[PDB]
């Protein structure tokens, strides 16, 4: 039998750097576990365009995230804020786990998130050598060229911002505390000094800037290559076609193709491990001294109660048998971000217009986006933390594209052709997103695609015949995700304003128009917001408002149509996390409260979400666990110059 | 370790049947693998009302359709026909299988399509004594609730009727040769006689009756019980609660929560099954004689294919170690059902509208189904089979219900609120439905609910360059179900009009008009199909006619808005099938081919969809299986009045 003295389960953006520096640092018999293969031949993972579908066979074109054989196929319930609609998220299923098939913008998320939303020893200070190593073992690279539009962008940015400094108000969306007076805002002069969102102390919580960076490494013959957790960790410089660690890592057994079922015990301690292998037979793995488990925000919750960890009334209500520790709060508090879109036209002579929208194409520098920003709160956002204005939150990630980013249903309704070479792309992502849900295991077998993951998000307020001013408290918690969602429509809308200034004093002939959601309808939102100012968001609930003039009516009307658009006008992301986080499920040793020696280590141990994508944040974890496993800051005192190297196989 | 002669794996419609018998009629082992329990206690089951949500938690508010714990979760691939949607079609999971948690309409499926579309030995004479057998074991029931507006409609069914049979046109819906002359419409008279579509010789292909067949049974307290596959066969008075089968039944042994990995073999012969427990530990089962697969539609072919039995290419390219017999066709041939959805407003008083509308009210004894028929080809489809006007075919089952049956969106989108007391449904199923789709395992360890699906329904017609004498009979075959689907609307556009005219004199004093979809587009395109005739479906494709007129545009135009509703303005049906059909992956005798000893006994062995739902033709199957690993017609012979004693628990 496999014998190990830390077993690891799951070769994600956590699990495989915590094999990597694992072996490398003790004297262990690590053997890891990985439901999938190594796909490092793979174009379709390897070549960054393979992501948008370059390298897609023509009768069955789907992407990594739709196709079975790259991923896990998370169908989520029913959702009850968007008209029964039933999102189908995946986990990336090889080695790297997600980071293998997604869109590789790597952020940090800001020391804010960290100072305020994490607990003591998770403090941004804590972690930030952490993020440090994540990023130089990566070593991303900036957008390799300079589209007219992205400057256009910024230097109508830099107004809105000018005008929010000297207003004064407190907290508004392009104010940043630790920059001071001074916009926070890339300048576009000759020499400008690129701004990084990823600055080392944190300065830049929000901050516009003309490029993101992107997980690819550029080889010696000018081709990019994804340079994700897979590749980078678990190489044939690292580890050899048996699964075999070299050298120094002769420590790391890795096995391929193995699908584990559960964890098993004598008592509280974890002393086995179950998997299936690609011919159908079951081994065990026995356990000498830690399990940790590193399978995403959807499954690791899923093996701890299949494990017999979680709820204990649930769980022997549907067959559970061996029961370990009771915690309610397994795979509870699941959360993500959510990105609504935004579609512009262009005027203008065709020619001009075509000089306005050039150098947006996608290349594997910058995965088709063109800019723009990390943003706080709007000012007219009534859930801003208690402490706002003294410390600067993010709250929207501004991406900005090429083409016409609206799902295929909304395209025809709409008249929004992805082949008009006119039209470009919006998205405020909400990184503070609202909505909670959980993660509940249907049967107690075997692993499934699909637990039951419940994840409402638009919800409506329905009012009762209590006092007003009883309910609006309430109104305002379910509301939360609507009210922040619109907001990041009025920001676009502002900002487009601008533009049509900026484009002008920049020499280009062109008016810009939002075209989705309908333009009439973003006009009278901007009004409304002026209007009535704070309480705007109180004509969500028309009949506690009590205003039957023709003009409340068409507001209220306003609102309700414009509800829709976040609904199926946008896009779920596959940032889903803090299943188990920290506090909850675990302690903050990362070890699993009842148990004598299980660890999870991956995004669902989060304590809440990054600010942006959710990449860095897992591998960190990841990599703290190292030297929790170990006892000793072996990963954070190594010299930054000491990197992983890299081979294409 | 177990050890039977014959092992079943799946207790659904089939597989329950067969196991039942099988012990009845041998003295075999007979060990019946079963991946769910038994729910005889489970009121969500058992109580047909639960079905509908009657026992459903409001906050996880899903249906067992949508539910993990009592079925598998079927996420298709992205449907190219319907902007890229991924429904997710359900299995149930437990003693019944799909039985277990459908919608109960019991359709056998007429004699026309056993004598045509099914292979010699499987023409309707066959296989008539195994439906009969299916039916008495069941013994479904009859509306108990007469509705005024049935009558109306059938009163209007029947004027068509007359006109359809006065202009001596060969094929039209509602034509039916066995029945000459006459309308096969149920009179509606104060004594009439009701029409039975389950008629035991066949006649009734083509027929409008008052009352499909339910399957429930009433109880001594007046309450109504599911009858389905799970209690009627393997209910307590047959096995106990260890899974022993009792008495004369003794042979047989039900493994319950045992999820079947795949099947061992020693060359071509199958020697063993292995699955996995509740507790996670995998154990083999020895064969003796006979496996039969009987896992439904989308799981048979991927039990097959981890098996060993399929494209050795693919199979072996994605870590198949064993491999049994190459036949690239296992999992293809996929066909379902599919429901275009169209709803009517009734106007007039607000208390002559609801007199109209009385009684339409959902209970155990319709499943909420008032009506009304099964109809043969639009006499515009011109996809007819060769011998239509010598034959009868169905090729819709036309329903009618209460409230608003569209998707929440579209209810939106639409205006048309389902509190809203003026509206009902009309669905015309195509039942000879084109689509054919393939399934494919997207990895070799364990059963998933995601496996590869590809289904894809309303595709357009791109043209070519060729002369388009040349495109127009592949255009033809590509858009065959929208044609069949557009002519579905024009048949209920008829019916209504007609109900215009008999609700007047029944007395009621209303006007009934379709206003899902927009009743200006069907309106514009009733006209069009007088004018344009049998080539009215060229105007899918504007650009190969040549029909610059004023006119023309308008009737393109409106084909191209029309194709819009029976993409989203609709339900694919849960009744796929044919995945692994006789001629293809098995043989007459069910036996898969390749094979010395394992057969396929569910509807995954269907030749070609039955016309109307598939649980009475799924459990014919079983049944002929059980005649036919046995020798002798036992099953065939058995007298009508000896069926199944059930017990509640
Ligand atoms: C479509 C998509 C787009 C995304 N976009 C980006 C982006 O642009 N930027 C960004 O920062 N992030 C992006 N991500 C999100 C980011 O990759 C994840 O949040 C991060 O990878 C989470 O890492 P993790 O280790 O915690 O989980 P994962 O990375 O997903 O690792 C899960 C691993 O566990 C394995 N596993 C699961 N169950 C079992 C089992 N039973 N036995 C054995 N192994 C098992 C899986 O095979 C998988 O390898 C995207 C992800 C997707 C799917
Ligand atoms: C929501 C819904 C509505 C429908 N309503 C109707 C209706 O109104 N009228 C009608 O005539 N029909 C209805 N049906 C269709 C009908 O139920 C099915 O076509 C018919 O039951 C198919 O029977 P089957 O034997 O082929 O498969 P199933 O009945 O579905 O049974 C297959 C069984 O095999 C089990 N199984 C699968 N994989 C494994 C494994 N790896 N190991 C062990 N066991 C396994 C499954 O859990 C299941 O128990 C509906 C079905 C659904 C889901």
């Amino acid at each position: 039998n496999l014998t190990g003295d830390i077993v690891i389960i799951g070769a994600g953006a956590a699990g495989s750097l915590l094999a990597h520096y694992l072996a490398r640092f003790s004297n262990m018999k690590i053997i890891l576990l990985e439901a999938g293969h190594s796909h490092f031949n793979d174009p379709v993972v390897t070549d960054p365009m393979g992501f948008f579908g370059k390298y897609n066979p023509p009768n069955e074109n789907i992407s990594m995230s739709q196709n079975p054989s790259y991923s896990w196929q998370g169908a989520q319930e029913p959702n009850t804020g968007a008209y029964g609609n039933r999102p189908i998220i995946a986990h990336g299923m090889g080695f790297g786990g997600s980071t293998m098939i997604n869109r590789l913008n790597l952020v940090v998320g800001g020391r804010t998130v960290f100072d305020n939303d994490w607990p003591v020893g998770w403090k941004y200070d804590d972690v930030k050598n952490y993020f440090r190593r994540v990023l130089v073992d990566i070593n991303p690279v900036r957008d390799n060229t300079k589209a007219s539009i992205t400057s256009v962008a910024l230097d109508a940015l830099r107004i809105i911002a000018e005008q929010q400094i000297a207003s004064g108000e407190p907290v508004d969306f392009l104010l940043n505390k630790a920059t001071g007076n001074v916009p926070n805002v890339e300048k576009t002069t000759p020499d400008a000094v690129p701004l990084n969102l990823n600055d080392y102390e944190g300065v830049n919580s929000v901050v516009a800037f003309s490029s993101f960076y992107m997980g690819v490494n550029q080889l010696s013959d000018g081709n990019y290559i994804r340079k994700y957790a897979g590749n980078t960790y678990l190489n044939r410089n690292y580890v050899d076609e048996n699964g075999r660690g070299i050298g120094k890592f002769s420590g790391l057994r890795v096995v391929s193709d193995a699908v584990v079922d559960r964890i098993i015990f004598k008592g509280n301690r974890a002393v086995g491990v179950n998997y299936i292998d690609r011919e159908g037979i079951m081994h065990y793995v026995k356990v000498n001294k830690e399990v940790v488990v590193t399978s995403g925000a959807f499954y690791t919750p899923t093996i701890l109660q299949r494990s017999g960890i979680g709820d204990f009334t649930y769980l022997s209500s549907i067959g559970v048998k061996n029961l370990v520790y009771n915690n309610p709060l397994v795979g509870t508090g699941l959360k993500n971000h959510y990105s609504p879109v935004t579609i512009t036209r262009v005027h203008g002579e065709p020619s001009e217009v075509s000089r306005f929208l050039s150098n947006m194409a996608a290349n594997p520098t910058n995965m088709g986006f063109k800019g723009l920003a990390e943003l706080g709160f709007h000012r007219l956002d009534p859930n801003k933390p208690a402490n706002a204005n003294t410390v600067t939150y993010r709250k929207y990630q501004l991406m900005m594209t090429a083409g016409v980013g609206i799902p295929a249903e909304q395209q025809y309704l709409s008249g929004l052709s992805p082949s008009s070479n006119n039209l470009f792309t919006l998205i405020a992502d909400d990184i503070r997103f609202a909505p909670e849900g959980y993660i509940k295991i249907g049967t107690p077998n075997i692993p499934r695609d699909v637990p039951k993951i419940f994840f409402n998000t638009f919800v409506t307020y329905t009012p009762t015949s209590a006092p007003a001013d009883q309910q609006w408290p309430i109104a305002q918690k379910t509301l939360a995700p609507l009210i922040s969602a619109l907001l990041g429509y009025d920001i676009i809308y502002q900002t487009l304003m601008s533009m049509n200034q900026t484009a002008r004093d920049s020499g280009f002939q062109v008016s810009l128009e939002m075209v989705y959601p309908l333009n009439d309808l973003i006009y009278k939102l901007h009004n409304g917001l002026a209007t009535y100012g704070a309480n705007w968001w109180h004509y969500f609930v028309p009949t506690l408002v009590g205003d039957d003039t023709p003009a409340g009516r068409e507001f209220a009307d306003t609102l309700s149509k414009l509800s829709y658009y976040p609904r199926v006008g946008a896009h779920l992301d596959s940032h889903q996390g803090c299943s188990c986080s920290i506090g909850r499920t675990v302690d903050s040793n990362l070890k699993v409260i009842g148990t004598q020696n299980v660890r999870v280590a991956d995004l669902s141990a989060a304590a809440f979400p990054p600010g942006g994508n959710t990449w860095a944040t897992a591998s960190m974890i990841g990599a703290r666990a190292v030297d929790l496993i170990l006892g000793f800051p072996y990963l954070r005192d190594l010299p930054v110059n000491d990197v992983p190297i890299l081979n294409v196989n």
